[PDB]
């Protein structure tokens, strides 16, 4: 039942909604969710493509914007920024109640900037200022350029959702860049206590890539094993003396956020990823149907740190089979960027 969301909060995990639309906010539904245990919202270009195509409340907005001399991208941005600002307003009470630790809404920069660090910084600063809310996060893909941008944006005091992570190594690079940005701010006497960063580590895509060619005992296990190992890496990085010296001065840890947690293979239970990845100081962003399924028949138990030994043994067998999870991660990130650009082009076409 619904109380499962508060049970998961007590285990230290926030559950965010992986969807946003004009009607979600305008109907009052989002406000009701933020009382029922939902703690934040994520978007991406595919979410906007589907919302713009299917939500009747965009029609009048598009018609109005087609009366102005605007590029398709600025029409999209005007719409998306308005939706994000409205959602931030709905989530503000939650955000303020926790000292700014919850209640975030994420907006992703243009996919075409993913390999351009300077361009990404420029767009992220601009979108942060355009939204003009303390609980907005700018979503930036974790390419090498995105990790460069992350350091700069953190040093600017901007909260960031670093996305399309599939690699433990790249995630650790992201933590190091975060810490460099934090250390810069502390050295300059600037505040850090309101800077929040999440590392959105993708789940279902790993299993979708591998399962058809894996042995029995490994089908449907790799993505969870990879996440469990990532969380162990997280514990080690953020408890180390280097980060502790920053946390003593007010720095917040990065938190892992499990994304792509809707189950895509009907051979697995629909709550598999949510049920299996619950642990302290994490986030899980779920599509509506997965949130529904978890409320109906999910289980709230601290599963993320269970059986870490088996996770390690499974990743060792993956390697034994010749699957290089770092090569896979790079491909999946590339593929995700291509897919987000495809969705973005699809949504811009009706805005011409």
């Amino acid at each position: 039942g619904m109380t499962i969301l508060s049970d998961v909060k007590a285990l230290g995990q926030q559950i965010w909604l992986d969807n946003l639309s004009r009607s979600l906010v305008q109907s009052g539904e989002l406000a009701q969710m933020l009382k029922q245990g939902v703690c934040g919202v994520t978007s991406n270009p595919a979410i906007f493509q589907k919302a713009f195509a299917g939500d009747a409340l965009y029609a009048d907005e598009v018609a109005a914007l087609k009366r102005q001399n605007l590029s398709p991208k600025q029409r999209y941005e005007t719409m998306a920024v308005a939706d994000v600002r409205a959602a931030c307003d709905v989530c503000l009470a939650e955000h303020e109640s926790t000292g700014g630790k919850t209640g975030f809404v994420s907006l992703e920069v243009s996919p075409e900037l993913a390999k351009d660090a300077q361009g990404t910084v420029e767009e992220a600063r601009r979108l942060h200022a355009a939204i003009a809310r303390k609980n907005a996060m700018i979503k930036v893909p974790a390419t090498d350029a995105g990790i460069d941008a992350l350091e700069t944006l953190v040093s600017d005091g901007i909260s960031v959702n670093l996305t399309l992570l599939f690699s433990r190594a790249q995630t650790l690079k992201a933590y190091a860049a975060y810490a460099r940005g934090i250390a810069k701010r502390l050295a300059a006497g600037q505040s850090v206590a309101h800077i929040q960063v999440v590392a959105s580590f993708f789940i279902s895509r790993v299993d979708s890539a591998l399962d058809a060619t894996l042995p029995d005992r490994l089908k449907g296990k790799t993505a969870i094993a990879l996440a469990k190992a990532a969380y162990q890496d997280w514990e080690q990085y953020f408890t180390a003396p280097e980060f502790a010296a920053l946390e003593a001065q007010g720095a917040n840890r990065v938190q892992l956020l499990w994304a792509s947690t809707g189950v895509k293979n009907p051979a697995y239970p629909d709550t598999l990823y949510v049920d299996s990845l619950i642990g302290v100081h994490t986030v899980n962003t779920v599509p509506d149907a997965t949130l529904k399924a978890f409320i109906d028949h999910g289980t709230a138990k601290a599963t993320l740190t269970e059986s870490a030994d088996e996770a390690r043994a499974r990743l060792a067998e993956i390697a034994a089979l010749g699957i290089d999870v770092e090569t896979l991660a790079a491909r999946l990130q590339e593929d995700g960027l291509k897919q987000f650009e495809e969705a973005f082009e699809k949504l811009l076409a009706p805005l011409v």
